[PDB]
């Protein structure tokens, strides 16, 4: 009795709101996800835009539950019109939609963000901000094909993992997290995801969220066999750095790490002193959406694209016997 | 105890206390310094060709040091090229004015709670989608030198800010009636004006003031504006009721941008609804959504004073 109900395009399970609504933080709500979910569903079904009595999204008022109630039930009765025209008569979501989908999953799973005990830029509370659209930069300039395996090193609550495999169509995405707070709200992520994704009828490529060490031996082989890694390395030490490029040392030619701070200088050069380092078996460039055609007009951030070439040390070989 | 930024156009330097300000849990000045430097250097290509690389990847915000060798390597940076032009204003990029926004409210709004402002439309959040649905309604409407644009309720001034740095208006105003904003307002003001002439960039004329605009001297000065902006929203039905009088006054082709239509989308002008602002202007709903947006599903209400749609009906009725 006391909730709002929104029923799903694709005859879904209806998603089931109590009243009084939830509050996400000081100025976001579930009365403004109710709204927005309606009119992400009315863009992308112009049928559904065409039966729905359109003036309840000018005239709502999100303190009043009779108010709240009379817009669910005419986009309702709006699904409802629009199931029987199909009746007489499956995709990956719009980069819109996925921003939409992807902060309703942390709306209803990270309900105490506190808990998270993270105060830096990267954290999953403002994912939203400029992560998620330098991720779909990333995605644009970093071609995935389904010969790919892609792996989130450090994947927090998942948001990354998710983000990719509604965009791409790698055979499997891999998310590990160490943290026990953010592997287990990445548990419910990936629940509500699913959940979010079948609602609104929205195809998404395998992935797979686990509580882990990458550091371990299980791990050492896994990252071998991964042709892109995603890692954001930025606080890490120089035990995990050291650790993580031996890692790194044992993928196949070829092989990708997109990090938001470099592995290796970008202006290598191999001498008699350096042999060791891991420029010698990779080419590093700085990716910044400010740089080329790309109309950007966020936060002035890079990200480094490292790519797996022996042949940087076979040369030098060759320059050496000769 | 303190960092120091040197301007890219000789101004006075950008100076920050240590510790440095937090702002919220996520964000403080040493990220502010960070991205300040990033885009100066990003719109400065020769101070990206000076500056040593490897200080913006290797920092530690939580270390004096460490700080002031990143502002000292940016420094002698700008010393560099400044001797580079020795030996021989415009309007900042979109993304510019984002960052110089936030930096002029970061500097300003020290106690966001003293606002009272719990709605998506609060100065604490104007660059999640405020911003750009603004950038989007500055390309929509085109304004020239001949242009007067008003902000009715302006809050703490940003969009005033936001119009002023983008277009050619002969003015820009904005007016506000509550103490709190009206006092940050202040504040916004001196700190625009400051870090525009810090980054070397140019704006147009602009005012923010304290008052009524349902006062008598409002009256005539709405009637005399090109350009009125308002989210009138939350707006009770006196108001709304009184601002439709102002706008009744507007001159042919005057313009009101809001959050709320103040006419029906669907107006057909009849002998029972003569007397409803529907009958003087046209109204369009703008969203950047029809027409590459991938913000939040949003719309904005453009009415155009339109005195022929009564005019036609009196005709149409003595031209059967
Ligand atoms: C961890 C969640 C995320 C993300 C997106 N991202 C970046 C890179 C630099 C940034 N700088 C500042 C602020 C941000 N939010 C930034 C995000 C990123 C990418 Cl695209 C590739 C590889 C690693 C990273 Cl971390
Ligand atoms: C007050 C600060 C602002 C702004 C930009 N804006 C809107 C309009 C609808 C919105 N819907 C939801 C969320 C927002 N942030 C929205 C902002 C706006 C415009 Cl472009 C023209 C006329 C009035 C308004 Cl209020
Ligand atoms: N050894 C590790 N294995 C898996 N996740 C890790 C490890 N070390 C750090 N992290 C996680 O990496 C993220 C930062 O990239 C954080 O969420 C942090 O908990
Ligand atoms: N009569 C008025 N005169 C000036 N500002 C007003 C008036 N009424 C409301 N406001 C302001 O309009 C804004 C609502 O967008 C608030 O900042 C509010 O204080």
């Amino acid at each position: 009795k006391l909730e709002l109900r929104l029923k799903s395009p694709v005859g879904a399970e209806p998603a089931v709101y109590p009243w009084p609504l939830p509050v996400y933080d000081k100025h976001h709500d579930a009365a403004h996800e109710i709204i927005e979910t309606i009119r992400w569903v009315c863009e992308e079904i112009p049928d559904l835009k065409l039966a729905m009595e359109n003036y309840v999204l000018i005239d709502y008022d999100t303190k009043s539950f009779e108010s709240m109630q009379r817009l669910c039930d005419k986009y309702n009765r709006a699904i409802d019109s629009i199931h029987q025209l199909w009746k007489g008569t499956n995709t990956r979501p719009s980069t819109g939609l996925l921003r939409h989908i992807l902060q309703q999953v942390y709306n209803h799973s990270v309900t105490d963000p506190e808990k998270l005990n993270n105060y830096e830029p990267f954290s999953p509370e403002v994912y939203g901000e400029t992560s998620f659209d330098l991720v779909a930069q990333m995605i644009d300039e970093i071609k995935m094909t389904d010969d790919d395996l892609f792996v989130d090193l450090g994947s927090g609550v998942g948001q990354v993992v998710l983000q990719v495999a509604a965009a791409t169509n790698c055979k499997h995405h891999y998310g590990v997290e160490k943290a026990d707070i953010p592997a287990k709200y990445a548990e419910t992520m990936d629940r509500e995801f699913r959940k979010w994704m079948k609602w609104y009828g929205k195809k998404h490529a395998e992935y797979t969220l686990e509580r882990g060490d990458f550091l371990s031996e299980e791990w050492r082989e896994r990252i071998a066999n991964t042709s892109v890694i995603f890692v954001n390395n930025f606080a890490f030490g120089p035990e995990v750095d050291h650790q993580l490029k031996e890692r790194f040392a044992n993928m196949k030619e070829g092989g990708r790490i997109v990090s938001s701070k470099p592995f290796a200088p970008l202006n290598f050069r191999i001498n008699s002193r350096n042999l060791s380092d891991i420029g010698t078996i990779m080419r590093v460039v700085e990716l910044s959406p400010l740089k080329g055609s790309v109309s950007w007009t966020g936060k002035p951030v890079s990200y480094y694209l490292h790519t797996i070439d022996r042949t940087i040390l076979e040369n030098y070989f060759s320059s050496l016997k000769n």
